[PDB]
């Protein structure tokens, strides 16, 4: 069935403003330092990027599902019970990454609306 | 390998029932009641909507593998072993999914063969 | 952040041995021997094809994650410890998968590039 609501044709504001978003050819920092250019080349979108051109158009991505961001404490490097060494942990840091399936799909709204030529 | 089989291209009877479909935005009405209209968009396709798309043209969405459908016993109300309650169950439902990755195969077939302007 | 490197717009060579490769219906081979012709059609591309076009212009498709390869070793038929049989196990085999998601992207991607009309 549906468990959904509010539901309707994909506002346009939001298509004008992924239309906006750019797709890149990149590497893992993690991989490159581990391989080399060695390292496979991934291809898709920038969150950072992505929650810019929301705002230009005023939007938020956040609210489309589009991106995520997290946050994390600095944990603790631990030599237990002794001077000794067990697990070396994390400093603070933070992370924006994206949920791709929601970016498909709006990807391929976006590239439906062209095609009938209203872009 | 191929572990395949019955391999060809993709039928036109198939592309021309897909290219029925149309894509929405919606809130589910599970986020809706928890947090209000503060619920996030999502963009997708609605299964109800395939099922009948492909049954106009005369097709099953079921045998490409772009819906599901689900259906389940009611569950007892369970105080035991006395009075006491420690889980509220199920009331008997069904429920249409859609199996998002096959779709998106399909919507870009669709959308390579209006490219070509073969529409 | 960005965990990201070697960032840029997408590879034109890439974009154009990927405009090379095919999108096929096809039934999986397990499936049909079970329920027959009953069994689903499912969409998408073929990996040995993909390998395969970037092969003629000259790229490996490896290399930006479109394609896995995987093999493997014979494992016994063992019955223990008498004559009676436990398991019956593996032929030596391989076979080659592809990773979907990447796929999307420069699908994607190429779809977005003809729009512009650069093909
Ligand atoms: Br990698
Ligand atoms: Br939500
Ligand atoms: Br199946």
């Amino acid at each position: 069935e549906r468990h959904k609501t509010d539901i309707a044709p994909i506002s346009d504001k939001v298509l004008d403003a992924w239309e906006k978003v750019k797709f890149y050819q990149y590497k893992f920092k993690d991989a490159v330092d581990e391989k080399g250019e060695e390292a496979r080349y991934h291809f898709g979108v920038i969150a950072q990027q992505i929650v810019k051109v929301f705002e230009d158009e005023g939007l938020s991505a956040f609210d489309y599902g589009l991106v995520g961001y997290d946050e994390w404490e600095a944990t603790e490097d631990e030599y237990d019970s002794e001077g000794n060494l067990v697990e070396k942990g994390r400093e603070a840091g933070n992370i924006y990454s994206i949920r791709p399936t929601e970016c498909q799909w709006l990807e391929m709204a976006c590239m439906r609306r062209k095609l009938e030529r209203l872009s």
